[PDB]
């Protein structure tokens, strides 16, 4: 049940062309030790450390954000610390982040959004589980964990993140 939107100026983009393009313009938050700030921590739509969507903008062109939407938590300092665990169903691509405190993160200027990820992690899995590389790579500008993820959804299309999104659009729609 994966599926993709897109603005149709990117029909004829690879995924992993649209993401490389993404993330030069994201750039990194450089959410690392000694680093984190207010500025740099993103943040949680539904609570302070979980809820139902993570979302963080670019501290390079302050412009550019992605949201994760599912069911999200993160152990801050509790063990394993700094794990974001849980169901993560859609990813957001485009400028402008909106929201988050009384209404739900959006994206003003939106490019693409992936949904039916069904991606899922438990919090003993710490740093190796999937939804926290997939976002932790995202903050860090690094879609690798993502387009592994992708490949993955995609193979049983006999696609990959080298298809267009006009290809995956007549496979899956
Ligand atoms: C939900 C997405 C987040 C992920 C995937 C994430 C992941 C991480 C990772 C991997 C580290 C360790 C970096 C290193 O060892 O170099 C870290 C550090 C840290 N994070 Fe997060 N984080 C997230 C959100 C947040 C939020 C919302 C807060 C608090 C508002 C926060 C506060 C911190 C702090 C205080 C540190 C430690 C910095 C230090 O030891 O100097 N993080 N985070």
């Amino acid at each position: 049940a994966f599926s993709v939107n897109y603005d149709s100026s990117f029909g004829g983009y690879s995924i992993h062309d649209y993401l490389g393009q993404w993330a030069s313009t994201f750039g990194d938050v450089n959410h690392t030790n000694g680093n984190v700030t207010d500025a740099n921590s993103g943040g949680f739509y539904g609570g302070s450390l979980s809820g139902s969507q993570y979302a963080i903008s670019s501290t390079a062109n302050q412009v550019t954000a992605f949201v994760a939407g599912g069911n999200l938590t993160y152990t801050l300092f509790n063990e394993p610390a700094h794990t974001l665990y849980g169901q993560l169903d859609s990813l957001s691509f485009g400028d402008g982040l909106s929201g988050g405190d009384t209404s739900p993160y959006s994206i003003q200027v939106p490019d693409v959004s992936f949904g039916g990820l069904n991606l899922s992690s438990l919090q003993a899995q710490g740093h190796d589980g999937v939804v926290h590389q997939v976002v932790y790579g995202l903050m860090s500008g690094d879609t690798g964990a993502l387009e592994t993820a992708l490949n993955g959804i995609l193979d049983d299309y006999g696609l990959s993140v080298n298809s267009t999104f006009d290809q995956v659009a007549a496979a899956t729609a």
